[PDB]
């Protein structure tokens, strides 16, 4: 399960292993980066086994991509699926409480029971971050350390599939993927990030879930069942 030691055919789902072939060396380089962080006395999140978790759901099944910045910086929050937390986590991270506030306003569903977004992943929503690791307590600490090439390759591969795609890009780092979504089978929703620092600039009221479903149906795709327990 180590990115430095084992090839993509072992680490990620078959479709993803082929999609990410251009960045195979880059993923191994990120394994070396995290080895060097530990050797230097710094930690990272999420756990090594969860870093590539978004790519363990089938490539061919992705209909919607949600992109954030980087993983939760608090130990015990990040699980390798962007914005998701383990079902026993409480209180919810503030960004996730803001996502669920907009989920209820948009869809009219009750507040979810917990912060586990695996139902979305299991229904063709890719829960990605622009950067896939962070140092504990230090948001954006791994920006510019080599993940951007990996997530760029992930978007370009999705966008090249003979399939509709809708992208929801939360915040400025996620927005740097907008150029790779130019093709006519792809459409991108962009808003400020749901973080308390940015949410009041346009995340609240952005209705991303109903918009993504109108877009999927407009391209002849099935809408996402967003409903969480
Ligand atoms: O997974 C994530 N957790 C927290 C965020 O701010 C983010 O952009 N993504
Ligand atoms: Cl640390
Ligand atoms: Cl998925
Ligand atoms: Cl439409
Ligand atoms: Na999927």
């Amino acid at each position: 399960a180590s990115m430095t030691a084992r090839p993509l055919s072992e680490l990620v789902e078959r479709g993803w292993a082929a999609a990410l072939e251009p960045v195979a060396d880059q993923v191994a380089h990120m394994g070396q980066f995290l080895r060097a962080e530990i050797a230097a006395g710094r930690r990272y999140l999420p756990a090594g086994s969860n870093v590539l978790r978004a790519f363990t759901f089938p490539f061919d099944n992705v209909r919607v991509l949600i992109v954030g910045q980087d993983p939760y910086p608090t130990p015990g929050h990040a699980v390798g699926l962007s914005f998701s937390v383990a079902p026993d986590v409480r209180p919810w991270p503030r960004s996730l409480a803001n996502i669920f506030d907009e989920y209820t306003a948009d869809l009219g569903y009750p507040l979810p029971s917990n912060g586990d977004l695996t139902p979305w992943a299991q229904r063709g929503v890719l829960l990605l971050n622009r950067v896939l690791t962070v140092r504990p307590s230090n948001p954006a600490s791994h920006r510019g350390k080599g993940w951007e090439a990996v997530t760029e390759c992930a978007i370009r591969a999705l966008a090249a599939r003979a399939a509709p795609l809708v992208a929801i890009l939360w915040g400025r780092d996620a927005s740097t993927l907008k150029p790779m979504l130019a093709a006519g089978n792809c459409v991108a929703i962009e808003s400020p990030h749901p973080s308390p620092l940015s949410a009041s600039r346009g995340f609240f009221g952005s209705r991303p879930f109903s918009r993504a479903n109108e877009l999927l149906v407009g391209m002849g795709a099935e809408p996402i069942d967003w409903r969480l327990p």
